């Protein structure tokens, strides 16, 4: 018996991490020189020890703990565990949603202004009458997405899929859809019994989200209330890890060393060496070598698996269109290393301190999301290091076309563009921002043949009709599909542990169940119902 | 009235901005075109292969026109695009414009969906009752269904076209809150003709629906971009046309016209920065561009630069409303790619599979679900002495174009032999031989994504529901005082089409003239239509 796990990802590290604990023999194939995947930190040369910035996940929205590292139930729990498992508990420090001092900047249609200081953006000249805007975006989202999401919460605290079973049956829609055609407002709105109009909805996604997000599955806008936190009884601790989230998959790494990695090998084909006998191994293609398998662990992205010769692993005909079909979403982000954090030190041009510690600051500009550093804040040698542009759907389709050119006259206007965005946000000349410019480090996970996409962002339908295809196995049982995509926490840690978790179990269930209640014991009776 | 000093900066010297400046030469008004590359054309991109012969190029944007009826003097009947056919006829091209087969003149393309092989007509049902699609909807076919949805829309529209109304995109904008899935999923009923149960399809159905008529994701993207690209598919008929020695030919013959009498200059290698007024507060303000570090001035300008191009601008006292500015974020693009190969030999025309059966292509096309989606044989050179050696091998849109996107531009050889592989294998697939079979005959790879180029961002507009109905027409109003005037194939509803720009040049000289010199307008009228869309009389 011997697992093959593809990816040294979170989820390949993890299902590693959970076989090597049952004494199940395995090997993780890994296509780059770096263990990690999608977390990811850059560190910037000549920089301090806080200059680097991740340019995949950094917050962790985790449930309390107490002090020896135990989690109350919650929708990342299973993360918290993790840490824990790992002695790293303790290596957690605050993650800042919202600034620790100072409440970060917004700016829309030209209006400048501090989160929480009610301003309008000048919505009504967009239309928008003055009982939307008395309400505002976050209670209007609030009012259509809470239903659904608190039926979901209680599946996970009740142990149910009722509320599952009622996402899927309006799973058909997009968020945009749901809102033109069947949402109507809350009574105690005040306002019209009737849909609200294209001008409004395209209102509530600016603010709500990022551009083309709201085309996307409506379930998908359902799941990530539930991830942020914004249903529940529950409150959620932001964390991060100190030196990058890097330091998560490499302590994963020297942990399995100790007691494995096959590096620099690509996986080009997965499949039965002979699908006609029912005991016949797994094998794996990969730096151009043959390796066989019992099973496999597969965590490589869909679009990835696309590009990966799977005959002879005979995927049912719904499991190979969800290969095709089951959508991506993208994303980029931009860190910029300064010569200060003039955003927690420094003035705009009028001599207003910006006072921000953490926090984002949120635009309509091409750069969208603008990300300080929570990470060193309160040490001698603070971060220097901003995220200047974290962005999604539509606007990091569009930023990507700038990003990885290899070529200084488009590098420049990159540039110039992402500060000239971040003075108009925070109320300062080009200039100012210029002259404290050091070093310029970008990325598009949708141009990056390792992931080819930033994560899992299902279109409608998705989830109802192709997604439970491929927690299903494939090649007689022995080929298992994991990632974070075969999980209902898209773009998230936990998505990809949970996958993991389901991986495994489906993998002892059919070669050592006598195994299952101390796989149980260590990681949990299920996914996702809650403890 | 006209000032004398009239002058109207043109940014981008794509099709758009040079048929832009085509009229205003023809009405003898003074113009300027900055480019910011070293190239005119834009999306209409020509790749020629060095090693190859003379129609050894393949065209990396736009390559194929479905045009009307036209009559040995290259005048066109009306039809969506007659804008397209007369501008041929204008420059003398008409005998320059040779067949474009859509469907391979000779044995039919391929299919291979869901490992099942089948030429096209062959009524292959591709594994569908697996799939969980009933023998009824088999029957009718995703053609006649996806036709009984969009028909009773396309008909409208068309009746506005030919009868000069507007209720059809009154009706269709009534709508235009749907994606083409979210229509089937909770509006569309089937005919009674069809004798199903009178529901809407479930999300399998309407999967299988895009699936094999038109590319991954296209249906969660507006209804009415499905509705307006039947419409200039032709669903009169349309005699398909490509252009002897590629597309490239149209722009550099438009250059070389404006040229004839020894001026109108580009100012090329000149990245459009800033587009504002001078003095935003003067009513008679002139307009700044500031390109390649220069101040340029003029009366009024005439952008054809994409709208996320747009958003890299400083457009500051170009006052756009509120509605603009949401309009040019919001406004959604779509992607896509191509990819090009070289071989040796045309072995779609003279080959044959591992079975020996003859793959007996010329032009048309083959489709399947596996990553390159969709391969275009050449129509251009096939009659000749020397025919094409070169093939579209990949040609995807939305998702599809999206992941395979990751694997272009890499800069790295590793991912340049991951992609040729690859896209060898599934076009060994499709044709039923070995990989090894297309290796030995491959000489060069040529790859290009428009979803991650500077100059394009995007391939170009494909809108999301509402994008039509909310934003669009706040872009057909000028800014800037009346001064700026958007173009560019964004400004129309001929999306991803050359007469999308064509029209929006239209539009924009239609309304410089309109506030600026209106006595040119019978002249305007007579030599370029009296309406951007509607037929003529
Ligand atoms: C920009 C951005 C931002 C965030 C996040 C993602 C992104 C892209 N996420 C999500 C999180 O990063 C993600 O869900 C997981 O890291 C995914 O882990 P997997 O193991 O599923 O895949 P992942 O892609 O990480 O790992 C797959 C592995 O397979 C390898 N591989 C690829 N092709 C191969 C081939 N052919 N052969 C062999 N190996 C191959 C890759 O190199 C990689 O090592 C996040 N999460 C969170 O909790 N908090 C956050 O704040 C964020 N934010
Ligand atoms: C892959 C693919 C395939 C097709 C097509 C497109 C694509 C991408 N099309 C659509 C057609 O190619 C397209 O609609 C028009 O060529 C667009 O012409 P424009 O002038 O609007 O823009 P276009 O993008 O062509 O021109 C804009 C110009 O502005 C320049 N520019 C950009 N940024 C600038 C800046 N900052 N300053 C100055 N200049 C700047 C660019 O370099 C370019 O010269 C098509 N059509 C058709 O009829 N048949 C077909 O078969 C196809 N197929
Ligand atoms: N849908 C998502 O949650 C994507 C965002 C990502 N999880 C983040 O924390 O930024
Ligand atoms: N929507 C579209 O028409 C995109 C396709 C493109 N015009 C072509 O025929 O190649």
């Amino acid at each position: 018996e011997r697992v093959g796990i593809l990816g040294a990802g979170i989820g390949g590290l993890y299902s590693a991490l959970i076989l090597q604990s049952l004494d199940v023999p395995f090997e993780i194939i890994e296509a780059s020189n770096r263990v990690g995947g999608r977390l990811f930190t850059h560190k910037f040369p000549n920089g301090g020890k806080y200059d680097y910035y991740d340019v995949g996940a950094m917050r962790y929205p985790l449930p309390k703990s107490d002090d020896k590292g135990n989690y109350q139930p919650g929708v990342m729990q299973r993360v918290g565990q993790l840490f824990t498992y790992l002695g790293m508990h303790k290596q957690l420090i605050p993650y800042y949603f919202k600034s620790n001092k100072s409440p970060g900047f917004q700016y829309f249609n030209g209006v400048r202004a501090r989160i929480g200081e009610g301003s309008s953006f000048d919505a009504p000249a967009l239309g928008i009458n003055s009982s939307l805007i008395d309400i505002g975006v976050t209670k209007i989202v609030n009012d259509a997405v809470g239903p659904f999401a608190q039926a979901l919460f209680d599946d996970l605290q009740k142990h149910t899929t009722t509320g599952w079973d009622d996402m899927m049956k309006n799973d058909a829609y997009s968020t945009r859809s749901y809102f033109s055609f069947k949402y109507l407002p809350s009574p105690s709105f005040g306002l019209p019994s009737e849909h609200f109009s294209t001008r409004v909805i395209n209102w509530l996604e600016t603010f709500d989200k990022s551009t083309g997000w709201y085309d996307r599955g409506l379930t998908e806008t359902v799941l990530e209330a539930i991830a942020f936190g914004e249903v529940g009884d529950g409150e959620v601790d932001w964390r991060c890890i100190d030196g990058g989230s890097h330091v998560l998959p490499d302590t994963i790494a020297a942990f399995l060393h100790k007691k494995a990695f096959v590096m620099n090998a690509s996986v080009t084909a997965i499949g039965l060496e002979n699908p006609n006998k029912e005991d016949s191994p797994m094998v794996v293609v990969a730096g151009g070598q043959k390796r066989k398998y019992s099973h496999v662990i597969s965590t490589l992205p869909l679009p990835v698996l696309r590009t990966v010769d799977l005959k002879n692993s005979k995927l049912d005909i719904v499991q190979s269109n969800a290969l095709r079909k089951l959508q991506y979403g993208p994303s980029i982000k931009i860190g910029i290393l300064f010569k200060e954090p003039w955003w927690t030190t420094g003035q705009d041009k009028n001599g207003e301190k910006f006072d921000l510690v953490g926090g984002q600051s949120y635009t309509d500009l091409p750069i969208r999301t603008v990300v300080y550093p929570s990470y060193g804040v309160n040490t001698n040698a603070p971060s220097n290091t901003l995220i200047a542009s974290y962005c999604w759907t539509n606007d990091a389709e569009r930023m990507g076309s700038l990003i990885g050119t290899g070529a200084a006259t488009y590098e420049e206007q990159l540039e110039h563009l992402v500060l000239s965005n971040l003075a108009a946000v925070h109320n300062t000349d080009y200039q100012y921002l210029k002259d404290r410019l050091v070093d310029v480090h970008s990325w598009d996970w949708n141009h990056n043949p390792l992931t080819m996409g930033a994560f899992a962002f299902f279109g409608p339908g998705d989830f109802q009709d192709l997604y439970t295809s491929l927690n299903r196995p494939a090649a007689n049982g022995k080929l298992h599909f994991a990632g974070e995509a075969l999980s209902v926490r898209h773009a998230w840690v936990v998505g990809a542990l949970d996958s993991a978790w389901r991986a495994v179990y489906n993998y002892l269930y059919v070669t050592d169940p006598a195994k299952l209640p101390k796989f149980f014991e260590l990681w949990g009776k299920n996914a996702e119902w809650f403890e």
